[PDB]
DNA sequence: TGCGACGCAAAAAC
DNA sequence: AGTTTTTGCGTCGC
């Protein structure tokens, strides 16, 4: 009824079918591991603004809750949470590093003002996007929106336990805790190691996240998870690294900017999963009606 | 059909 | 060690 796969980190996930098995809604049981995340395509070359060099880049996702491995199938339910988060990390740059040079993009140069991540919702079939929807731990007593771009700079990605640890915390001393591994804050580095060119100081805000965490989020309630032959739809979720830059022929979305022009998220990798199944609110998707 | 809404219930968080 | 928080899902009614 339950089947376990051990985790890199040594936690376990537990994959059961909601069909035949009721757990309660705060079990560990309901964090697990999701699919593995597959290259798309790389998009356009970054480089280093005077030694030319290009930086390799590499998106690193994972799926921490809402996904079972059932029957060579990976299932989610359109009523429940899902959580995804993503790094990226550079592999010929160490952090430090990185932070104080700057970088163009290869298209004609555009500057790089920083890196971002955003995630989508597919149609695995036909390419159509599929809206996603985010909660807060409030959920109906709160605000509802979309997910939104994240800027973030590299770090490597922290492992499933930690991502369950911080899911829920509230309390300021184990805030504090996991502070570092989720948070660059830039208005306590010495800027005086710094120059107004770097990449570190076009970023939109002092607070900058080192991990995209996309939690309480769910396809929109107004999907239809099965075609017109009563086969099941598929669907992917993506995961696409971007550059923003200054807008005044790439793929590219536009993005609302800080100084209130209309900026360019240019992409640059994507990743997407395996083939998703969602089962919707019929009743015989509940071990409720057995 | 199935969706927005209301809120029970059960373990985490403190 | 009691209270509050969070989230899967049972259910009503349109």
């Amino acid at each position: 009824v339950i089947l376990t796969q051990l985790n890199e980190d040594g936690t376990t996930s537990n994959y059961f079918d909601k069909r035949k098995l009721k757990i309660a809604p705060r079990s560990t049981l309901q964090f697990k591991v999701g699919p593995p995340f597959e290259l798309v395509r790389d998009y356009c070359p970054v480089v280093e603004s005077h030694t030319g060099r290009t930086l390799d880049l590499r998106i690193i996702p994972r799926i921490d809750r809402g996904f079972d491995h059932i029957d060579e199938e990976w299932v989610g339910y359109k009523r429940n949470y899902f959580t995804l988060v993503s790094t990226f990390e550079t592999a010929n740059c160490d952090l430090d590093t990185f932070l104080k040079s700057s970088f163009d993009l290869l298209v004609g140069r555009l500057r790089v003002q920083y890196f971002a991540i955003k995630i989508k919702a597919k149609n695995d079939d036909d390419d159509t996007e599929i809206n996603l929807v985010q909660h807060t731990a409030k959920r109906d007593k709160g605000p509802q929106f979309c997910p939104s771009v994240c800027p973030l700079v590299p770090s490597p990605l922290p492992k499933h336990q930690t991502i369950r640890e911080a899911s829920n915390v509230r309390n300021i001393t184990k805030m504090k805790k996991y502070d570092s591994t989720f948070y660059l804050h830039r208005d306590h580095v010495n800027y005086e190691e710094y120059g107004v060119d770097s990449l570190l100081f076009s970023y939109p805000e002092d607070s900058i996240q080192k991990v995209a965490r996309y939690e309480r989020v769910q396809f929109a309630s107004s999907i239809s998870v099965k075609k017109p032959s009563q086969q099941n739809k598929h669907f992917s979720l993506h995961v696409i690294l971007g550059a923003v830059v200054d807008p005044d022929g790439i793929p590219y979305d536009e993005l609302a900017l800080k100084n209130g022009s209309k900026g360019m998220f240019v992409y640059l990798q994507e990743m997407k999963t395996p083939p998703l199944i969602i089962r919707g609110r019929s009743p015989s998707n509940y071990a409720s009606s057995q």
